């Protein structure tokens, strides 16, 4: 029994990034496996991958994740 | 039994990014596997992948993910 | 039994990106597998993939994902 | 038993992107597999793939995804 | 029995980053395994991976994660 | 029985980073294993990985993680 | 007084080149100048310019070059 | 007074090159100048310029170059 | 008074090169100058410029160069 | 008075090179100057410039160079 | 008075080089000067410049160089 | 009065080099000067410059160099 819920209610900066680079290799949420059974990936928020990665005010409300795996019984 | 719910109710910046690069290789939510049974990917939020990746005020309301996997019984 | 629901109710910036690059290779939500049974991909939010990837105010209401996989019994 | 629902009710920016590049290869939601049984892809939100990918105010209401896979019994 | 909940209610900076680099290799949430059974990755907050990674005011409300794995009985 | 909850309610800087480098290799939350059973990764907060990694005012509200693993009985 | 002379009298190999490349820029006998008076180029032999440049038994007889420049008196 | 002469009289190999490269920039006999008077280039032999440059038995007879420059008197 | 002469008279190998590279910049007989009077370049022999440069049995007979420059008197 | 002469008379190997590299910058006979009068370059022999530079049995006969410069009187 | 002469008369190896490198910068016969009068470069022999530089049996006969510079009188 | 002469008359090895390196900077016959009058460079023999520099049986006959500089009188 997997349940989830969320509720958001609303009754209503000179950021500078300078990047100079060469030969960038970036892996973000790599999951490397061999001879498994189950692989689960739940993303309820920001995943910002780059060579330049800027996030501003991104994840600002009511997140919920519910996971259940296996249960051989 | 997998249930989910969400509710959003509304009763109603000189950001600068400069990027100079060469030869960019970016993997974001890579999931590499061999000889599995089940692979699940739930994205309820931002996945921003790039060489330049900018996210502003992205995920701002009422997210919900419910996953159940396996259950051999 | 897989159920989901969502409800949104409404009773109603000098962002600059400069990119100079060469030879960009970007993989976003790659899922590489071999000899599996089941592969599920649910996208209820933003997936922004690029060499330049800009997201502004993207995912701002009432998301819901419900997944169930397997159940051999 | 797979059910879903959604309800949206409404009782009613000098963004700049400059891109200069060469030889861009971009894969967005690639799912590579071999010798499987089932492959499911549900997109209820934005999938923005490019060399330049800009998303503004995209996914702003009442999303719902319900998936069930397998069930050998 | 896996349950989760979250509630957010609202009744309502000269940051400078200069980066000069060469040959950057970055792995963020790598999980390398062999001959397993189960792999679970729940992201309810920020995962910012880059060569330059800037996060400002990112995760500012009502996060909840509930996970259960195994249960051979 | 795994439960979680969170509630956020709101009734309402000349930072400088200069980086010059060469050949940066960064691993953030690497988890390397062999011949396991279960691998769980719950991220409810910031994971900022880079060669330059700046976080400002990131995780400022109502986090909750509940995990249960094993239970052979 | 510029004189030249030449006389040739005749009283009568598993070479392998493999080249694999990308983005080749080759300048051979470039002579870049500004605000000059005189520019002389005498070629009495081989000038072999390429990305792959193979010369075999090329310049095998009786070369002569005589040059005189200037002489303001 | 510039004189030259040459006389050739004739009274009559598993070489392997393997090249794999990327982004080759080659300048051979570059002569860069500014605000000069005289520029002389005499080539009586091999000039082999390339990314792969192979010369075999090239310059095998009777070369002669005679140059005189200036002589303001 | 510039004179030259040459005379050639004739009364009549498992070389292996393997090159694997990336980003090669090669300058051979560069002569960089500013505010000069005279520039002379006499080539009576091999000039082999490349990323891979192989010369075999190249300059095998009777070379002669005679140069005179200046002579303001 | 500049004279030269040469005379050649003829009365008639498992070399292995393996190169693996990256980012090669090679200058061979660079002559950098500013505010000069005279620049002379006489090449009567081998000039082999490369990232891989192999010369075998190259300069095997009768070389002669005669140069005179200046002579203001 | 500059004279030169040469005479060659003819009355008629498991060398292994293995190189593995990265970021090679090589200057061979660099001559850097400022505010001069005269610059002379006579090459009558081998100049082998590289990252890998192999010379075998190169300069084996009858070399002669005669230079005279200055002579203000 | 500058004279030179040379005469060559002919009346007729498991060498192993293994190099593994990183970041090599090599200057061979550098001549750095400022506010001079005369610069002379005579090469009648081998100049082998590299990161790996192998010379075998190179300079084996009849070399001669004669230089005269200055002579203000």
């Amino acid at each position: 029994g997997v349940v989830a819920a969320a509720e958001k209610t609303k009754q209503g900066g000179v950021l500078y990034v300078g990047s100079k680079t060469k030969e960038g290799v970036v892996h973000g949420v790599a999951t490397v496996a061999e001879k498994t059974k189950e692989q689960v990936t739940n993303v309820g928020g920001a995943v910002v991958t780059g060579v330049t990665a800027v996030a501003q005010k991104t994840v600002e409300g009511a997140g919920s994740i519910a996971a259940a795996t296996g249960f051989v019984k």
